[PDB]
C-alpha cells in the first residue's frame, strides 16, 4: 500500500520509532498528526542512538521530507532544541523538515498549566509528561489557542497572546495560586523564532492529497498508544489526542478512504507509565526482569516503567478501533530465558463474568483480573536473529497464539534495537 | 458500500437529515458521531415536518436502530426533551436508541460558560448556538469532564460533579463576573434521569465491528460542515469538533479503512450562519431571494442564514479532506427564476494572485475576493421533479459543470424538502 500507518496497539513505547525508520527506506512523506513532544521514539542506527520528540522519524534520510502535521501542538522552544540537536549531528533538519499552519502553539503558560492542574489532582495525578500537551488541546477545542500561521502578523499575534495569557494567568495565580507566567519574556522567545516556524509551513491536506494522486509512498507516524486515547482509552488516564487511526484523517488532512494498510505495533509484553488500569501489571521478580532486560524507562522522562504480561483482550480492542491490517512484533528478544511465558486470554470481572472485551472508563477497570494462558518460554538467545528459521520453536508458537487470538498476522518481528536487527515477513507498501 | 457516511461539505445545513431519512430504508445502524444538539436537521415526510437535534435521523424507521456515538457530547436536558416530543408522535424512542458510555455530558455551567465567553469575545463573538458545545468538548480535553458511564455509580458520579463545578463556578463568578451554577439543581436534575440514560448504554465500538463483519449496512450521519472543522476550518469561527470524515473513526470507533463510501451533501447555492469568512456572500437583492425562497433560517436558533453563490474553491477543499466519493445536490429548486446562476471558479488573494484552494484560519481569509463564472438560469420549475428528464438543459449544464470543476459526480438530486422529492441516481450502498 501506498499509504502506510504505524501505530501502537498498546500504552505507547512499542518501538514505532523504530520501525518508522526502517520502513521509511521507501517512502517519499512520513507525518506526525497528533502528539507533542510528549513521544519519545529511539532509533538505533549501526549502535547510533537518537531519540526524537516532535520530529518525524524519517528526518535521517535525506530521500524523505519530514512533516508535522496539524494535529500536532508545536511546541517552538522544544523544536529549536530538537532542530539544534540534529544539525550539530549532520542532519540537515531544515533542509527537510515542513510543517502546518494549523498546529497549535505549545507555550510557557501550557507548562505552568499543566504542573498546577497535576498537583491540584493530589493523589489522582494523572502522571503526565508535563510538557503542556493537555493545556494546548483544550485551548485548541475552546477556540482561544494560538496557532502557527498567527506568527505571520507579528502585531495581531501580540495582541492575541496578550488576551489568553489574561485568561491563564487569573485562574494560575488567583485560583491554582502559582506563579503568573511573564508575557514579556513568552512574547520576546517567541518571535525570536517565529521567522524560522515559518519558512518551514506548507499547505499539508493539499500536499499529501498531491502525494496520494502521484501515488507516492507516504508513511503516518503514530505517538502514545490506542489506550492511550481520549475517546476510547482508560480514560482520564488518557493523552488528550486521538492516539488511534482516525486521528490520521483529522491530523493531516487526509481523507480516510486513502488509508491503505495499518501496522500496528506490538510489544512482545506490556508497559505503561503514568497513572491508570493495568490489568496484567506485574509486581514481582518478573516485573523487574522485564525492566531491566526491557531497560523500561521513559524515553521522554526518563520514568521507570510498568511492566506486565502482553494483553491480548486489550489488543483485540486495538485491531477493532484502528482497523489494523498487521502486527509488527517487537522486542521478542526480551523475553529470552524466561522458562514461561503469558499471555492475558480473558478478564475475571470483579462480578463473577468472564469477559473478552475491555471495560471503557478506567473506573470500570477497577476490580479486573488478568485470566492467562501459560506458554514455555526459550533458552535460546533470539537477539539480533534476522529470518524465522533463526528463532526457536516456542518462540514460534508463540508468534502464532498471538496471531490465533488476534485475527491479525504478524509481519515484522524485531529481535533488537538497531535499524537492522528485524525480519520483514512482509512489507506493507507492497501489501 | 456498507458503511456510508453523510456529511456536509459546506457550513452545514446543506440537508443532510433528510438525505439519512431517505437512505435509511436500506440500513440496520445510522449514528451520529459529533457535535450535540447544535445540529438541527430537518425531516419531512408526507408534509409532516420534524426536526432533531441529537438523536439520529433514522429514528423514525423501525427497521433501523439509532446509535449516539462517544464523539457526541450529550446533554441529558436535550435528550429527554426530544425523545418525549417524538414519543407523543407515535416513535418509540427507547426502543430504537442507543448510546456510547464514553459521550460527554454537557450540563447547564456548560452553556453558562458559553454566554460567558461570548460575550466576553464582545465584537470577536463566534456566535455560537449557545449549547455549551465548545466547554463541554473543553472539558473532555482536559480530561475533568463527566460522561455517561459516570452515571452508573451516583455517589462518586456526585463527588467528581462537585470538584468540576467549584473549578467552574470559580471563573464564571470571579472571572466572567457572571451567575454560579446551583450544584444540587444540576445534581438532582441529572439524577433524575441517570437510570434512563444508562439503561440505553451499548458498547458502540464492539457492536459496529459486528454489524461491519455480518455485512449490514450502517450509515454516519454528520452534524454541521467541513468548514467548521475544528482543525481544517474557518478557525476560530469553528465548531468544537472534527466534522471531517475522520471524525467518523475517532467519534464511533469504527476503523478508518472500513469506511466505504462517503456522500458529500452539497447545496445548490451557500449559508453560513454565524460569524466567520463568507467570500461569496451576496449582499443584494440575489441574496434575499435566495434566503426567502429557501426559507434559510436556523433550525437550531431561528437566524437568519447569510447566502451566497456555491463557491467550487471551498467545495475542492471538502472534497479531498473527505475523500468524497460522490455528491448529493440539494435544493436545486430554489434557483429556480433566476435569470444567472454564478459558481466561485477561483479566488483573487489581497496580493493581486488568482489561487484555487482555500486560506485555512479565519484571519488568512481576510481580502479574500472570488473569481465568477456565469451561467444561465432557468425558468422552469424543478420542484419535485424525481427523473433526470424532468430537468431544464440550463439545470444539466449546471449540475455537469459543478461536476466538472470538482471531478466528483453527483449521484443524487434533491428537489424539494420532501423525503419523495428526491432523485437517486445512483445508491451509495450499492456503490
Ligand atoms: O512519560 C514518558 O517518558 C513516556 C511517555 C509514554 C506515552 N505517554 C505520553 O506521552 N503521555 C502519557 O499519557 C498520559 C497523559 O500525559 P500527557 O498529557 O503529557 O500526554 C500520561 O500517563 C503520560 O505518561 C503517556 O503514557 N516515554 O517513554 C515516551 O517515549
Ligand atoms: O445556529 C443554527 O441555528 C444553525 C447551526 C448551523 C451549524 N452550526 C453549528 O451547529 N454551530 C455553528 O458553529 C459555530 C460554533 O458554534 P457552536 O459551538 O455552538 O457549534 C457557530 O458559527 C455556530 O453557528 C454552526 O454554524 N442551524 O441552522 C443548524 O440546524
Ligand atoms: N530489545 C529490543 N529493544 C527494542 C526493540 N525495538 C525497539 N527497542 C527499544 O525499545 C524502546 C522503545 O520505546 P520508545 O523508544 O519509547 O519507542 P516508541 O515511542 O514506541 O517509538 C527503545 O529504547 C528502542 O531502542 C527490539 O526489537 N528489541
Ligand atoms: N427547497 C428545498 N429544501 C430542501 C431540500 N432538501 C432539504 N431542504 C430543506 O432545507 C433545510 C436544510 O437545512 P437543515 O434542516 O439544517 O439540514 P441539515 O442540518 O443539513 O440536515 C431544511 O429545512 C429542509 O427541509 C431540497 O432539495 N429543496
Ligand atoms: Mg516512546
Ligand atoms: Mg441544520
Amino acid at each position: 500500500g501506498n499509504n502506510v500507518v504505524v501505530l501502537g496497539t498498546q500504552w505507547g513505547d512499542e518501538g514505532k520509532g523504530k520501525i518508522v525508520d526502517l520502513l521509511t527506506e521507501r517512502a517519499k512523506y512520513v507525518v506526525r498528526y497528533q502528539g507533542g513532544h510528549n513521544a519519545g521514539h529511539t532509533l538505533v542506527i549501526n549502535g547510533e542512538k537518537t531519540v526524537l520528540h516532535l520530529i518525524p522519524s524519517g528526518i535521517l534520510r535525506e530521500n524523505v521530507t519530514s512533516i508535522i502535521g496539524n494535529g500536532v501542538v508545536l511546541s517552538p522552544a522544544a523544536l529549536m532544541k530538537e532542530m539544534k540537536e540534529l544539525e550539530d549531528r549532520g542532519i540537515p533538519v531544515r533542509e527537510r523538515l515542513l510543517l502546518s499552519e494549523a498546529c497549535p502553539l505549545i507555550l510557557d503558560y501550557h507548562v505552568a498549566l499543566d504542573n498546577a492542574r497535576e498537583k491540584a489532582r493530589g493523589a489522582k495525578a494523572i502522571g503526565t509528561t508535563g510538557r503542556g500537551i493537555g493545556p494546548a488541546y483544550e485551548d485548541k477545542v475552546a477556540r482561544r489557542g494560538l496557532r502557527v500561521g498567527d506568527l505571520f502578523d507579528k502585531e495581531t499575534f501580540a495582541e492575541k497572546l496578550k488576551e489568553v495569557m489574561e485568561y491563564h494567568n487569573f485562574q494560575l495565580v488567583n485560583y491554582y495560586k502559582a506563579e503568573a507566567v511573564d508575557y514579556q519574556k513568552v512574547l520576546d522567545d517567541t518571535m525570536a523564532v517565529a521567522d524560522i516556524l515559518t519558512s518551514m509551513v506548507v499547505d499539508v491536506s493539499d500536499l499529501l492529497d498531491q502525494a496520494r494522486q502521484r501515488g507516492d509512498f507516504v508513511m503516518f507516524e503514530g505517538a502514545q498508544g490506542t489506550l492511550l486515547d481520549i475517546d476510547h482509552g482508560t480514560y482520564p488516564y488518557v493523552t488528550s489526542s486521538n492516539t488511534t487511526a482516525g486521528g490520521v484523517a483529522t491530523g493531516s488532512g487526509l481523507g480516510p478512504r486513502y488509508v491503505d494498510y495499518v501496522l500496528g505495533i506490538l510489544k512482545a509484553y506490556s508497559t505503561r507509565v503514568g497513572a491508570g488500569p493495568f490489568p496484567t501489571e506485574l509486581f514481582d521478580e518478573t516485573g523487574e526482569f522485564l525492566c531491566k532486560q526491557g531497560n523500561e524507562f521513559g524515553a521522554t522522562t526518563g520514568r521507570r516503567r510498568r511492566t506486565g504480561w502482553l494483553d491480548t483482550v486489550a489488543v483485540r480492542r486495538a485491531v477493532q478501533l484502528n482497523s489494523l491490517s498487521g502486527f509488527c512484533l517487537t522486542k521478542l528478544d526480551v523475553l529470552d530465558g524466561l522458562k514461561e511465558v503469558k499471555l492475558c486470554v480473558a478478564y475475571r470481572m470483579p462480578d463473577g463474568r468472564e469477559v473478552t472485551t475491555t471495560p471503557l472508563a478506567a473506573d470500570d477497570w477497577k476490580g479486573v483480573e488478568p485470566i492467562y494462558e501459560t506458554m514455555p518460554g526459550w533458552s535460546e538467545s533470539t537477539f539480533g536473529v534476522k529470518d524465522r528459521s533463526g528463532l526457536p520453536q516456542a518462540a514460534l508458537n508463540y508468534i502464532k497464539r498471538i496471531e490465533e487470538l488476534t485475527g491479525v498476522p504478524i509481519d515484522i518481528i524485531s529481535t533488537g534495537p538497531d535499524r537492522t536487527e528485524t525480519m520483514i515477513l512482509r512489507d506493507p507498501f507492497d501489501a
